[PDB]
Formats: C-alpha cells, sequence, structure tokens
C-alpha cells in the first residue's frame, strides 16, 4: 500500500532517488515531426516535444503540427490531450485542436505571469463584449461567464466555426494558486479542483479529451492526469492498494515524455492520491 510507501521514502528522504529510476525507466520514441525546422516556433522549450506516435495532428493541410499528445489510459477509460501553453503564434492553432478534438473542457495550471516571465498566451477574452478572432484558423471565442474563487476560475466560453456556424460551449478551468516555486503545501484545493473537473462532465467518455496544460505540459499537467486515473483505478479494482502510482507514471511517460518534473511533484502526486484515497473511502 502507498501510505506506507509514503512514509518509507519519507522517513528515509528518498524522493530524489525514487525520482531517478523513473527517469532511467521511462520511454523513448522518436519525435521527429517536432524537430523539423519549419516546427521551431511552434514549441515553447526545445527540450519538450511531443513523441510522433502520439502527437495531436490539426487537420490543416499546410502543417498539422501542434506541441500536444493524447494520453491513452485503456483501462481507467481516461484519455488527455496535454499541450504546452500556447505561443501568441499558435493561439489559433491551439482552439483548432479544441473544435477539431470535440474537446468540452481547458484545464490550466498556471498563471500568465511568473516569476516575472510570460509562461502562456492571454488565449481566452477578458471582458463578454471583446470577444476574440482566430482569423488563421477562422474560430471565434467569446467570454460567457466567469465565476472566480479562491483557488481557481471556471469559465464558460463559446467557441465558433466561422466557416459552418456551429457554436460549441467550452468550460476553462484555471487554478490560479500554484506557487511560483515548489508545489502546495496541501493537496486539498488541488483535490477540490479535481473534483469539479469530474463533476461537469469535461473528463466523460462522451465528449473528446480534456486539454490540460501548465507551461511545458508536463510538470503540473502531469499531476492532473496522474492523480485523476490513480483515483479512478482505486475505484474499479476489486484491490484498491494493486495500484502502484510508479507503473501509471510510466504508463504515462510512453505517451508523453517528462511527466513530474521533480521529485517534489512526485511526492505531491502520492499527497494528493493518498489523500484523495482518504475521500470516498
Ligand atoms: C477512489 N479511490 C479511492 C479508493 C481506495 C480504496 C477503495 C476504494 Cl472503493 C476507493
Amino acid at each position: 500500500e502507498m501510505e506506507k510507501e509514503f512514509e518509507q521514502i519519507d522517513k528515509s528522504g528518498s524522493w530524489a532517488a525514487i525520482y531517478q529510476d523513473i527517469r532511467h525507466e521511462a520511454s523513448d520514441f522518436p519525435s521527429r515531426v517536432a524537430k523539423l525546422p519549419k516546427n521551431k516556433n511552434r514549441n515553447r522549450y526545445r527540450d519538450v516535444s511531443p513523441f510522433d506516435h502520439s502527437r495531436i495532428k490539426l487537420h490543416q493541410e499546410d502543417n498539422d503540427y501542434i506541441n500536444a499528445s493524447l494520453i491513452k489510459m485503456e483501462e481507467a477509460q481516461r484519455s488527455y490531450i496535454l499541450t504546452q501553453g500556447p505561443l501568441p503564434n499558435t493561439v489559433g492553432h491551439f482552439w483548432e485542436m479544441v473544435w477539431e478534438q470535440k474537446s468540452r473542457g481547458v484545464v490550466m495550471l498556471n498563471r500568465v505571469m511568473e516569476k516575472g516571465s510570460l509562461k502562456c498566451a492571454q488565449y481566452w477574452p477578458q471582458k463578454e463584449e471583446k470577444e476574440m478572432i482566430f482569423e488563421d484558423t477562422n474560430l471565434k471565442l467569446t467570454l460567457i461567464s466567469e465565476d472566480i474563487k479562491s483557488y481557481y476560475t471556471v469559465r464558460q466560453l463559446e467557441l465558433e466555426n466561422l466557416t459552418t456556424q456551429e457554436t460549441r460551449e467550452i468550460l476553462h478551468f484555471h487554478y490560479t494558486t500554484w506557487p511560483d516555486f515548489g508545489v502546495p503545501e496541501s493537496p486539498a484545493s488541488f483535490l477540490n479542483f479535481l473534483f469539479k473537473v469530474r463533476e461537469s462532465g469535461s473528463l466523460s467518455p462522451e465528449h473528446g479529451p480534456v486539454v490540460v496544460h501548465c507551461s511545458a505540459g508536463i510538470g503540473r499537467s502531469g499531476t492532473f492526469c496522474l492523480a485523476d486515473t490513480c483515483l479512478l483505478l482505486m475505484d474499479k479494482r476489486k484491490d484498491p492498494s494493486s495500484v502502484d502510482i510508479k507503473k501509471v507514471l510510466l504508463e504515462m511517460r510512453k505517451f508523453r515524455m517528462g511527466l513530474i518534473q521533480t521529485a517534489d511533484q512526485l511526492r505531491f502526486s502520492y499527497l494528493a492520491v493518498i489523500e484523495g484515497a482518504k475521500f470516498i473511502m
């Protein structure tokens, strides 16, 4: 059981060591499309690339590339698209992907500015009466409503395909209180946020996969889909303590490199799952 595994690693301070075994065991697949010179300005970080086998393809004949990966967790019946925070030049591609994949929710785990630098383009409207038009992908985005709470904001957005005049409602779940350095002290507000995303229907199989991002789409984004998947597995299995968080992480790393960036994020993931396990129990 992971509660006991937690105490062992914690009392022995072995988090950096566990984390290095995961780094060592992790899959390595080609990412040739990401490294093409025509895609250099579609990547926020030169060392964070989608694998060719799991990459999301845009339906535009010109250049189908976006820094985004489909993570398919077969046993849990959960899919996620993990992507980087959009760049000034990829905001149109981002919304095209949301449209093409029939996503119902976008989960954002960063602030636009952190540590005095921009981590993400402002890719949604700030006011009802000032909609955004993405001329390159022929989409219009309107803010419908905004519910600001202490730890997160939920926004209802309307996405309109200007080509076909179809409209969809998108929910934007913005976790606003992840600290600039390290991880939250307590996983309580992160769990509350994760249960709010679940309650919306955004993670349900009747929609396309949820889009999850932070700045690179590997660290905080990783923690989100690791916690969700592990809790769902502990609710599906005969024996919930058969769920090994290290195994689940390695399965997710087949689909996108580098998920969980630090030993601190790994510790936090255990804590979130343990406490989320305490919940529902
Ligand atoms: C939802 N996962 C928590 C858990 C742990 C152990 C047993 C059950 Cl039914 C659920």
